RNA sequence: GUUAAAACUCUUCUCAUGCUGGAUUCGAAAUUAGGUGCGCUUCGCGUUU
């Protein structure tokens, strides 16, 4: 499982943004920090390699694959950094 | 058939707080409820000395 590699660059899809956590009685913020994430719409790649391919393995990684669309990639998952979609093709080699 | 293989820099944390689209300027300038139509028609200051 390759590493998902991004098309673009580091000065087309990567911010730095300011989180925050907020107090529940003065209702201002108590500590800022500053966080770096990737802009929506950034387009990575990355190629699953199946040796031995058993009969359910495409479908077992596409299943997968739904279950992180849905949950996330990545870090910070569940204040709702992370969600994607995933488009998917697929391809045997026999000879070179 | 790589001192391999195996192991997700992961979890926690709201860009929030403070700031009123406010200030100035008159629906008023022009236009006569005017024009037409007769309080008229009928009845003697009698009678009585």
């Amino acid at each position: 499982v390759d590493f998902l590699i991004s098309n673009d660059t580091k000065e087309q899809i990567v911010r730095e943004s300011t989180h925050l956590r907020i107090e529940r009685q003065t209702k201002s913020a108590s500590d800022t920090f500053k966080g770096e994430e990737v802009i929506e719409g950034a387009t990575f790649t990355a190629t699953i390699t199946i040796s031995n391919p058993q009969e359910k393995d495409l479908s077992l990684i596409q299943s997968a694959l739904k279950f992180i669309e849905e949950n996330g990639i990545g870090g910070w998952l569940n204040k709702g950094y992370g969600r994607v979609s995933f488009e998917v093709k697929s391809e045997d080699v026999a000879t070179d």
